[PDB]
């Protein structure tokens, strides 16, 4: 079978490279019986469209933001609690936990997909065209976000003017004033060069940004038992590999952003004032897994169960 795998990330992106590597290994491990054609950069549609077609089985596979999945499955919102993870190594440990993996079990019924495991991209940061000395400076700023509710809620609590926008439009929107600021990670701030029309880079690490490897449940059901096991395990390995890339590269991409001539500041949870508490109130009855995920995150940190 020639499977198709969609992503929204550009070609240089870690996810796209991981999907290509998965595709190569599947071809080899299957003795050429199967192949994967990778379609990055939104070639097959936006993420919402891709999920619709995973659900029907018109699309076989995706490396998808958990952000999009949360639009369909609001419990995935739990991963976006601000400052749940203290850094990318903590985030990776959370995403590998039994608590997190247990949350995947609902996906075949609730979204028509099998989730094999979690990967991630980088922590979320803020880039702005003007000075930002306190959270009050975010008030009324047209601020680009990924189109999902957890981040919309965070910025609405802060009083910004969040504006959903997909990746390809972001650079131009900054350059032309359609937005004043963006929510982004350091990999894409580097790759998309969004720092070019920014004044201030705020390294806030305010939210994690998980990824999930998905197989259409309709397609999975048509696979032989041997292939269900082999393909899901292999995909899980490649999804998991992204966590180690970000563990290594996150501080490297961050340091590169000290060399682009802009005002560079690190801020912590206190910077955001009451927005974190407001977010909790919004999400308490939307994402029932949140208390258990918070306990898991706290235990990983207390036990020093990651590189820190």
């Amino acid at each position: 079978k020639e499977f198709r795998l969609g992503l929204i990330t550009p070609s240089p992106h870690t996810w796209t490279k991981a999907a290509e590597a998965f595709g190569a290994e599947l071809s080899e491990k299957s003795g050429g019986a199967h192949s994967v054609s990778v379609f990055p950069a939104r070639q097959l549609g936006n993420e919402a469209q891709m999920l619709q077609q995973l659900q029907t089985g018109a699309l076989d596979m995706a490396f998808m933001t958990v952000a999009e999945v949360s639009n369909r499955v609001p419990n995935m919102g739990a991963f976006y609690a601000p400052y749940l993870a203290g850094d990318i190594n903590h985030a990776a440990a959370i995403l590998r936990s039994d608590t997190a993996r247990g949350m995947l079990a609902v996906l075949p019924q609730e979204a028509g997909v099998v989730g094999v495991g979690f990967g991630s991209a980088g922590m979320r940061q803020i880039l702005s065209r003007g000075a930002v000395n306190s959270a009050a400076d975010l008030s009324g700023l047209k601020l680009r976000i990924t189109p999902f509710d957890p981040i919309l809620d965070f910025y609405n609590a802060l009083g910004a003017a969040p504006t959903p926008m997909p990746l390809p439009a972001v650079y131009d929107a900054l350059a032309n004033g359609q937005v004043d600021a963006i929510d982004m990670d350091v990999e894409l701030i580097n790759v998309l060069k969004c720092h070019e029309h920014a004044d201030t880079i705020l390294i806030s690490n305010h939210m994690m940004f998980p990824m999930v490897g998905l197989i259409s449940a309709r397609v999975y059901a048509g696979m032989s038992d041997a292939d269900k096991a082999m393909i899901s395990e292999l995909m899980a390995k490649h999804v998991d590999s992204t966590l180690d890339v970000y563990m290594v590269k996150e501080p490297e991409w961050t340091d590169a952003l000290t060399k682009v001539g802009k005002t560079f500041k690190r801020v912590d949870q206190s910077f955001f004032g009451d927005a974190i508490a407001q977010w909790e109130t919004i999400w308490a009855d939307k994402a029932p897994s949140l208390p258990e995920l918070r306990k898991t995150a706290a235990d990983l940190q207390a036990e020093n169960l990651y590189f820190q």
